[PDB]
């Protein structure tokens, strides 16, 4: 193909909500329910400030987990423990086995695979995943966060791939928008079985049955 490579050759997976469960937003919704807080209250506090908010600064590696905790508690006030809510949920994270198996099968079939995720520095599971993927890109290690355009350029430069050769799976639609704009294939992971059927369709690799 002189001009354009439309056959997929790389598969990029988000971590929380895709390769590992649960994602934080569900965590917070179920916490609102359990504590009888107004719905969306914790998820609003979590995202307060947008690109300048405490959570983006944590994902970018600008601040550490210990610095973030009292900022999140302040956002909540703007008697539960943020430290406990997050430590309990993070301790209970589990690999999404059907998703991991699909990633391994794509790699066996010659795909370059990568993890691209927003994550945090804990100043107080990844080793396993690392050996089974070609690349691991963590927001707080590179100093960039999804959905900033930059980190998608970094991903493509790391893969040495054009956007049309890449399929990207994420639980968050905002994170797929820049990839879809660049011409990547995108899959929104709301339910793992539907996402795998869609991944089978676009790659032509059997992943189900
Ligand atoms: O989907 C995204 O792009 C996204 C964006 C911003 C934050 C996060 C985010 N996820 C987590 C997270 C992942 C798994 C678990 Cl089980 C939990 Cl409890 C949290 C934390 C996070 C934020 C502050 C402290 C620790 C983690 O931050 C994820
Ligand atoms: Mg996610």
């Amino acid at each position: 193909n002189l001009y354009f490579q439309g056959t997929l050759r790389a598969a990029v997976f988000d971590l929380d909500g895709v390769l590992a469960l649960p994602a934080v937003f569900g965590v917070l919704g179920r916490t609102e329910e359990a504590l009888a807080l107004p719905r969306g209250l914790l998820n609003d506090a979590f995202q307060k400030g947008g690109p300048e908010g405490a959570t983006t600064r944590l994902m970018k590696g600008e601040i550490t987990l210990s610095q973030w905790i009292p900022l999140m508690e302040e956002n909540c006030r703007k008697n539960f423990s943020i430290k406990e809510i997050f430590d309990k949920a993070i301790s209970a994270r589990k690999i999404n086995r059907p998703m991991l198996q699909a990633a391994l099968m794509l790699r066996k079939k010659g795909f370059t695979t990568a993890i691209l995720t927003n994550t945090w520095l804990d100043d107080r599971l990844m080793c396993e995943l690392k050996m089974h993927f070609d690349f691991l890109i963590e927001s707080c290690q590179v100093g960039m966060v999804k959905p900033e355009p930059q980190i998608y350029k970094f991903l493509l430069d790391t893969l040495k791939a054009s956007p049309s050769e890449v399929v990207f799976l994420d639980d968050i639609g905002a994170n797929l928008k820049p990839a879809r704009d660049l011409g990547m294939v995108t899959i929104l992971v709301q339910d793992t079985d539907t996402a795998l059927k869609e991944l089978e369709k676009v790659t032509g690799i059997q992943l189900l049955n």
